[PDB]
């Protein structure tokens, strides 16, 4: 509850489970997400593999998309055979972003 009045937003460290969900009878609705890494501040692990902060994956954005799209909550692997690999040998990660809006109307 309690929204952040800029879009949701969740983010998982390569290799563990992500976890979305909508306040009331609202559904999730993927707008962006990117499997990959651009940043080496987030899931702080060994520096060589976050070394890389330039890797993006389109794809990873129909995946999450319809896994939760229209649904109140979704769970995804952030890694594993749920998404391909765009950079081996770094430590990747999932950002997905989304808002929540009615199952119907009102
Ligand atoms: C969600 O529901 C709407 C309306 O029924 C539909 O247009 C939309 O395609 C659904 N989501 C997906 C991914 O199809």
């Amino acid at each position: 509850g309690l929204p952040f009045g800029l879009m949701r937003r969740e983010l998982a460290c390569e290799g563990y489970p992500i976890e979305l969900r909508c306040p009331g009878s609202d559904v999730i609705m993927v707008e962006n997400a990117n499997y990959g890494r651009t940043d080496d501040k987030i899931c702080d692990a060994d520096p060589f593999q976050m070394e890389n902060v330039q890797c993006y994956l389109p794809d990873a954005f129909k995946i999450m998309s319809q896994r939760c799209n229209n649904r109140t909550q979704c769970v995804v692997v952030a890694g594993s055979d749920a998404f391909p690999d765009p950079c081996p040998g770094t430590y990747k990660y999932l950002e997905v972003q989304y808002d929540c809006v009615p199952y119907k109307v009102e």
